[PDB]
DNA sequence: GACCCTCCCCTTAGGGGAGGGTC
DNA sequence: GACCCTCCCCTTAGGGGAGGGTC
């Protein structure tokens, strides 16, 4: 009221940068009152204080600058309804949130189970909760020239839903008694699930489906192409010495250890399979 | 296997843009296995594929891409920590928004009440929730001179807490039947709080404290020097007439219409007074 | 001494564009 | 024809810096 503001002045009591201000000078979102044309300093009235309540509150709520132009102008009737949008386009950014916590609280609980584990090469036998899993048909992949790439529609599927990606590839095959390892190949091939939101329009050809609760002889190993076979070997021994009875194929997981791509690669293999 | 891909190769199966994959050769994020030095083509093997799977995790949970450098080196013990690291940061932007949801939400509710308002200039008489607030000694100002930069300190405060500003400003002063408006000087100005978040470091000479559930006459209209005082009249004379009886200060509400630095400022006046 | 000014280079994570050179 | 390349200008909302000119 009768003299103007400096910009260090506005800039302490509004707690505005003068950077700030500046710039909402150079965008028009809040220009001084009076620019001396002498030292072109800036020059502010008490009354347009008010202009930054609306400013202030809006970043706060981090609508950009473009936006607080457009929302400044309307009166109460319509400044309701676009908060209104916010509140929408918050319990959204909040809806996408809490699925996170939710996938990062279960990829985490499945982690902890590769880690604490009871030991290697040798055949535990253990109780496990299901897991859900898309399927496709192997048509022909054998261990031999299974190829990553070979996952690559499944895992678009489960991107689009869960955002993360599978970071296990599954396949399953006919449990025999097999003498080489040419000898075998892939029945249906499969990535875990994590997520609850349908995926978005599923081809029918992949299958929505479980490894079921149940028993499990299952054998876990670091990966390398001899040891793979030699594993597997003592699991089929393992059941025909306890006479023990399978109900299912055979379930591999390969899981990556460490994804440096200076390190050499190193995974983690996991064959489990079904009895009474 | 035996071969490489093209970028092209990649991008489609990885679902990845190809923009994408340049610039993370170009921040040693990942790179092609291959680069042929004679038409610079990016060449990638299966292989490596792998590493993409964090690298797009990580991105969806958006972490920086500086610090998925750091993350894909750390081998699972530690990587289980960095999620749990995650986890609490969602938490607690989850913890922001869920904070906003609230502000936002009884923010409206007060818009609302100015709106849907019975009739101006005349004396609504009304049952009222509590409102808390924000005081501090007025120390002399009055109507003539009260000026909003005399805000800035409780701003500074609310700010602080709701993060929010103020969008009323507020005064009291004693009733009495004055005769003039330099009669008149306000006891202790105040702005309404939104948020229960304390505020950090309150001064002894804030005061939180609130206009109580209770009987209010008041009367409402925009604001003028002039109808100012007029519309104050019609209240006394309310009371005077009716032979109520007053138990409050008159509580005095300044509300702005529009914050377009545009059209010409318009405020909207509320003035209540505690009764029986 | 304290305050304000106008350039000017920078920070994410790429998208959209030329304009060649190869599939 | 289809695919890949390397510059190059751009998008938020300013912060941190010169290096003058005024308080
Ligand atoms: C990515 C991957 C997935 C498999 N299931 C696998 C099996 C045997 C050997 C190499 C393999 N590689
Ligand atoms: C910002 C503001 C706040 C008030 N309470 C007020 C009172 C009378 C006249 C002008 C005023 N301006």
């Amino acid at each position: 009221k009768e003299s103007y503001y400096s910009i260090g002045e506005v800039s302490k009591l509004a707690n505005v940068s003068i950077k700030a201000l500046r710039y909402y000078d150079k965008i028009d979102l809040f220009k001084p009152a009076y620019v001396d044309p002498d030292t072109s300093y800036r020059y502010y009235t008490d009354s347009q204080l008010i202009h930054l309540d609306l400013i202030k509150s809006l970043k706060y709520i981090g609508t950009p600058l473009e936006e607080m132009k457009k929302a400044q102008d309307l009166e109460m009737e319509e400044l309701f309804a676009f908060y209104t949008e916010q509140e929408r386009q918050i319990r959204e950014k909040l809806d996408f949130l809490s699925a996170l916590e939710q996938t990062i609280s279960l990829v985490k609980k499945r982690m902890k189970r590769q880690m604490e584990y009871p030991a290697l090469g040798e055949v535990f036998v253990l109780d496990e909760e299901e897991i859900r899993i898309i399927q496709t048909e192997a048509e022909g992949l054998g261990p031999e020239n299974v190829l990553n790439a070979s996952y690559s529609k499944l895992k678009k599927f489960i991107e689009s839903a869960d955002g993360f990606t599978n970071n296990s590839y599954g396949a399953t095959f006919s449990f025999q008694p097999y003498t080489s390892i040419d000898e075998m190949t892939y029945r249906h091939i499969f990535t875990p699930v994590l997520t609850n939101k349908q995926i978005s329009s599923i081809t029918p050809d992949m299958e929505i489906t479980t490894i079921p609760k149940g028993r499990y002889a299952c054998i876990a190993y670091n990966f390398s192409p001899e040891h793979y076979f030699l594993n597997l070997q003592k699991l089929i021994k393992y059941i025909a010495d306890r006479q023990l009875t399978v109900v299912s194929d055979v379930y591999e997981l390969i899981i990556p250890i460490h994804y440096s791509p200076k390190k050499q690669e190193e995974y983690r293999v996991e064959m489990k399979i079904r009895i009474l």
